């Protein structure tokens, strides 16, 4: 429906709202490690562009600060082409590449979810399982996985790394559901993270201009190549994104 696409379009206009109301579970984090520090800017285009229902993803380049260690923060957001379901985001095996990439630190990624969780869902695990075993450049020591769980009115984020024993299980795991055997919430640790106006971040899409592939799935596969450019990224319901024909 070409009616039904617009008044979607119009009604996720007011996603914006939800990042008024901003929570982050520091929760009983331990204080051995690093601390994030992710930038409004980006948290907040990040959530305008995204949906309540299909989740969407974005992989977190950073720097270290040259007075505190212990902390990473998050400038650059790539955008890969995509599709998604209310449980997980299907994401090309190659990973962004590109000259302003390389002398940033790979930090892991960031995705939205349908609902807040108790626990770090099974498919975040072997999702990033996957990533560290397949990309050498991926250091499991300071690579994360950022939540934005929409919550009434509002966006809850959380910050979790995978344990020794956790990256042993993704690397395993074959089914995709919500109860794997073996899954233990001993599998992952949560993590500090600031949500800070300090600096700003930016964003790099495909070079084509699209990575939102939801309503494009025959153009989409894992074994996808593509690039990448510095972009003001485009909202879900774009006029770019919408199906080939209805």
């Amino acid at each position: 429906s070409r009616t039904e696409w617009r008044v979607r379009a119009i009604s996720s206009t007011n996603l914006h709202l939800r990042t008024q109301h901003i929570y982050v579970n520091s929760d009983d984090v331990k204080d051995t490690g690093y601390t994030y520090i992710l930038p409004k800017n980006i948290l907040k285009k990040f959530i305008t562009i995204s949906d309540l229902r299909t989740q969407i993803a974005g992989f977190m380049y950073g720097v270290s600060p040259p007075d505190n260690p212990q902390v990473k923060e998050i400038r650059c957001i790539v955008l890969v082409p995509q599709t998604g379901s209310h449980q997980q985001v299907n994401l090309p095996t190659q990973l962004p590449d590109h000259e302003l990439l390389r002398d940033f630190e790979p930090l892991g990624w960031m995705h939205t979810q349908p609902n807040e969780l108790p626990q770090l869902s099974p498919q975040d695990v072997t999702t990033h399982a996957k990533l560290l075993t397949d990309n050498i450049s991926w250091d499991g020591e300071k690579t994360v996985m950022i939540t934005c769980s929409f919550t009434p009115g509002s966006v809850s984020l959380t910050a979790y790394k995978l344990t020794p024993s956790g990256y042993e299980w993704g690397k395993a795991n074959t089914d995709k559901g919500n109860n794997p055997k073996g899954y233990m919430p001993t599998h992952y640790e949560k993590v500090q993270m600031l949500l800070s106006d300090r600096f700003l971040g930016y964003f790099m899409v495909p070079s084509n201009g699209v990575w939102n592939y939801n309503f494009q799935g025959q153009r989409w596969s894992p074994a996808m190549k593509f690039d990448v450019c510095l972009s003001n990224p485009k909202e879900y319901y774009h006029e770019d994104h919408r199906p080939v024909h209805f």
